[PDB]
Parts: C-alpha cells; sequence; structure tokens
C-alpha cells in the first residue's frame, strides 16, 4: 500500500554528470562514452559564429576532481557536441528518445557537475517542465530506465517568466515553440493530461479509494465534450486501449471512469481528498500506474 | 524558481543494495563494508510472526542457512549476530561500493528519501517524513522489507531508516539502522495500529515561507499571534505544538523573508479557518507537511 511520485533510481545517470565551463558560463554537462553532451548557450546569439572563435582547450570539463581534456566540438541543433579524451568507464546502455506531452520522466537536477536532487515530472501538453530549478541547473537532465536501458529524453536550458521550464531532448530540438536566447517567450496555457488523471482514479481504486465510483457510463464524444469545457485533453481512443489492463484489474470500464471524472469536475470533491490529494493528479502516466502498483525492479 | 518534493540522488545507496534468502523468506539487505543489514524477521516463517522468540529460531541457524545475492554474485556468510530489530550478517567480501556514511535515528518531522527494492533490485525512489505518530506514508509492497530510508548531506549517506512492516491502514513501521523501532511497534504479528495522526506544524510554515521565497504572498494578514494562542487553535485542528526550538529554527526564514515567525502562524491561523478558497499554495490545494525548514532553505538557496 501507499502511492508516491516515485523517480527511477538515478545511479546510472549520476556517474555521468560533469561540470562544463566556457568563459563565465558553468553548468552540466552528461558525459556519455568519449562525449560531453551539453546546452549550446554554454558559449541574437548566431552560434555558428560564437563557436567558431573557440577552441577546444576554451571548454574546461570537470568529472569529479578530474578535469577531462576536450580534443573536438561540433553543434547538433541546440546541443553543443565535446569530444573527449577519455570514455566514461561508468557509461551504462542508453538510448536519445524523445517523448510526447504527458509522458513523465525522472529529473536529476544538478549544480557544478555535482546531483543534489531527483524528482519526477510530466512533460505539460503546452510542452513545458513544472519543474524545480535554479541558476546553474542548465544540462540537468531527464531520463526513465526500462529493464536495464537508460533512456534520456530531457536536457534542461531555461526557465520562462511564469517560474516553469523547457528544454531538449538530446539531440537538441527542443519541446515546444522555445528558443535558446533571452527574447519575449511565454508558455502557452496549460491543459490536464486526462489520461493520467484516469489512471491516478484507477490507483486510486487498487488502493481502496472508492468513493468517486457511481453507477454510470458514458461515451467517449460526450465526455471529450465535458473534458474540453474544463480544459483537459481530449480523450483518444488509444488513450481507452492503454487504459485497458487497469480496467480489467478493477472492473471498472473506462468510460465508467470517465463518468466518475465527470461528476468530480462538474462536482468538485467536496472536501474529500483522493491518494491524500485534493487536486485531479496528471503526472502519473498509466504504465506508472502498473510499475508502482506491481514493484517492477532496475 | 519552481517546488518539488525531492529525494536525494539514490546512486550511493543503489551500489549497497543485496537480496537476503533464508529459507522460504526473501527480503533486501544494505551491504557496508563486510556487513549486511538486513529485519531480523527474515528468519522467520508466517506463522512464527505471531509470538516469535528470535533467539531461539535464530540459535538454530548457521552462516550457510542465508544466501546473500549481490548482483549476480552470491556473497558467503561467515558470521552473524543480532542488535534489536536487525541482522547483522558478517561476509566475507567488503562492498567496494561502500561510501562514506553514519547511523542515524531521526525524530518525527524529519524528511528522507526511501529506495524501494524488491529481490535487492532497486525499482524507485521517493522523498517522505517521520509522522508524529512514528509511522511512515511510504509506498510499499511485499518484499520491500529491508527497503531504506536516508539522507545525503555534502558526500556522507546518513542511513535513518530500514521497512519492517505494514500497518493495518495501509501506513509503514520501521527501525533506525541500530534495529531500534520508531514508535510503540513490534516485529510481531500482534494487533497493533498507528496512533492518532497529527499535522508537523513547524514543516507547514517552513514550505509558507517557501511560497514567498517563490512570489505568493496572498495567505499573509495583518496579524500576528502569541505562542500560546497559536498552539490553543492549532491543536483543534490536530496540529502538533509548535515549541520554541521550532520558532529559533524557522528565524532564517524569517530573516529571509521580512515575516516574523508568529506572523507566519497567524497566517497559518487563518487558512486553518477558511481554507484557501479555489487558491493554491506551491501548486497545491491542502498545506503540505512533508518538507523541513532545513528541506526549504537546501531547495530555495
Ligand atoms: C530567469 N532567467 C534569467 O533571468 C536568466 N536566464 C536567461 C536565459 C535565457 C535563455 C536561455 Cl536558453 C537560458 C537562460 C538562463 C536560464 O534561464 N537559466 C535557468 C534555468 N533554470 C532555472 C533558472 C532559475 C533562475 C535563473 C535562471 C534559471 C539564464
Ligand atoms: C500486510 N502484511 C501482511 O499481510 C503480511 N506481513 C506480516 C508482517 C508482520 C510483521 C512484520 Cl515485522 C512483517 C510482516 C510482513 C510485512 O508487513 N511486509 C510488508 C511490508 N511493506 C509493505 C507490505 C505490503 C503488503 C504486504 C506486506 C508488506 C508480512
Ligand atoms: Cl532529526
Amino acid at each position: 500500500s501507499g502511492f508516491r511520485k516515485m523517480a527511477f533510481p538515478s545511479g546510472k545517470v549520476e556517474g555521468c554528470m560533469v561540470q562544463v565551463t566556457c568563459g563565465t558560463t558553468t553548468l552540466n554537462g552528461l558525459w556519455l562514452d568519449d562525449v560531453v553532451y551539453c546546452p549550446r548557450h554554454v558559449i541574437n546569439p548566431n552560434y555558428e559564429d560564437l563557436l567558431i572563435r573557440k577552441s577546444n582547450h576554451n571548454f574546461l570539463v570537470q568529472a569529479g576532481n578530474v578535469q577531462l581534456r576536450v580534443i573536438g566540438h561540433s553543434m547538433q541543433n541546440c546541443v553543443l557536441k565535446l569530444k573527449v579524451d577519455t570514455a566514461n568507464p561508468k557509461t551504462p546502455k542508453y538510448k536519445f528518445v524523445r517523448i510526447q506531452p504527458g509522458q513523465t520522466f525522472s529529473v536529476l537536477a544538478c549544480y557544478n557537475g555535482s546531483p543534489s536532487g531527483v524528482y519526477q515530472c510530466a512533460m505539460r501538453p503546452n510542452f513545458t517542465i513544472k519543474g524545480s530549478f535554479l541558476n546553474g541547473s542548465c544540462g540537468s537532465v531527464g531520463f526513465n530506465i526500462d529493464y536495464d536501458c537508460v533512456s534520456f529524453c530531457y536536457m534542461h536550458h531555461m526557465e520562462l517568466p511564469t517560474g516553469v521550464h523547457a528544454g531538449t531532448d538530446l539531440e537538441g530540438n527542443f519541446y515546444g515553440p522555445f528558443v535558446d536566447r533571452q527574447t519575449a517567450q511565454a508558455a502557452g496555457t496549460d491543459t490536464t493530461i486526462t489520461v493520467n488523471v484516469l489512471a491516478w482514479l484507477y490507483a486510486a481504486v487498487i488502493n481502496g479509494d472508492r468513493w468517486f465510483l457511481n453507477r454510470f457510463t458514458t461515451t467517449l464524444n460526450d465526455f471529450n465534450l465535458v473534458a474540453m469545457k474544463y480544459n483537459y485533453e481530449p480523450l483518444t481512443q488509444d488513450h481507452v486501449d492503454i487504459l485497458g489492463p487497469l480496467s480489467a484489474q478493477t472492473g471498472i470500464a473506462v468510460l465508467d471512469m470517465c463518468a466518475s471524472l465527470k461528476e468530480l469536475l462538474q462536482n468538485g470533491m467536496n472536501g474529500r481528498t483522493i491518494l491524500g490529494s485534493a487536486l485531479l493528479e496528471d503526472e502519473f502516466t498509466p504504465f506508472d500506474v502498473v510499475r508502482q502498483c506491481s514493484g517492477v525492479t532496475f
């Protein structure tokens, strides 16, 4: 019993965190094999013009108390790739993956190449992450661990004026219509990840919380007409299919659980809580619920 | 900016997790130097749990009855001793991944990270607090026994909790790393229940100061209170009494934000009376109590 916002064990990622310094700027890098990946803003910025003026020795890379020597440098989209002399012996089995909004991941927040904390979070429908970052956190990474393979999905780049965060995948492509520079940019209006709220309602049922269940059902179209009114993401047939295992385990059909959500949106919680929360939680996917309520290890 | 329930990086602890098997029972162990620490109930059967005589069950065991697995390698047990509710298995290999560490006993209200493990394999990490009733509201399934709670301050891992059991309300009970339980609990399947739980007042205040640091002042008011009047009110909401030590501990946050502790107490008194009125504080519709004054300074500064 119990339900917590749980992150993947960060150990395999901690062994990859390095400090990258270029001039006055200091941020984090991800050292995998003989390459260090970091945000290109470490160097209206023309990044080809600023980079062509740099030599290998202008980049100081520190792995613990050891300085790594940069032997080459190249740019791929908004990530700087620093070729180093030493291959990281702690390099885990890994992939670079690009996630979709609604998908969750773990963030190992670092300052000066040192990991300070780990938290779980979701890619919002507006492509931002509601993270906890201070200056110096740039280059911190987001990941999922699947079996023994670390799938790197996020690299932190900047903070938006509303306090939310923006970053790229490990190939340097931003999530969202953001650019790496000081200019007027704002996060779009956010929506609730409906499939995740439903997964969390199924997690509550598994943990013994059933007060919100009702005898009713709904059509997918009627549910979406109500979801659109409450700034909830449209629920698709794929979402319904993905919730199948949870539906079969608890005996509550997805459209039956949708009618409970319809009632919660129109009427509120009435002084009650679900899994110790007075708000409808949307940062646990259907897979996170199955993994936590079944105990999968890495 | 931003405020998250943040756990310590688990790497230094992952390198210590081993699987301990005794007969039919399999649970987790903490391998530090040449010793593996695990719950002593690993020597028990399910029947033994009502009234187990651990000294009697342990005297019948030999070193080779305990199977310890570190990754894909079996460790050889060369000795065994019991210290309170923990079994200490002396092994023939010192863990090369042993970090710099201490065994610390925490007080209620203190927070720590939990690396939840099954079969000696870490599956997840989360943050939690020692509740005033000495339980932890964790997320554990069968096989998680032996999972540990810790804090990492500088390069030193302070082990403060080892998981032993789930109480009937779904909450969890365990011991410090010297085998002394937190609370009036015993490693017996007896009728035991958690005492009435209360809110950790000093932590809610620390979290209100975190919200002020992040730009949220909507809940502040023009009032102050005496410590005694605050406690008379807070007790009616099942909030832990706030002591002068708590007030002293909140001093740095008070000085940083410019809001006196008793002024912030007046805001809390008003929030308990009115509720939030459709509003949130740091993305929460409830008053958060699992961030200490130390956690707030660490995450915001
Ligand atoms: C709010 N940001 C600033 O005033 C300065 N910033 C301007 C800027 C512009 C473009 C790009 Cl790509 C990066 C940055 C830098 C930036 O966003 N880094 C930060 C990252 N995460 C949390 C941060 C909390 C606080 C400060 C800075 C953070 C630095
Ligand atoms: C609810 N517990 C049971 O039915 C069986 N239990 C009885 C018992 C009694 C005393 C002691 Cl010290 C340990 C245990 C064992 C126990 O509590 N382990 C578990 C730990 N954490 C989460 C657990 C979720 C589910 C099951 C078991 C968990 C095993
Ligand atoms: Cl303490």
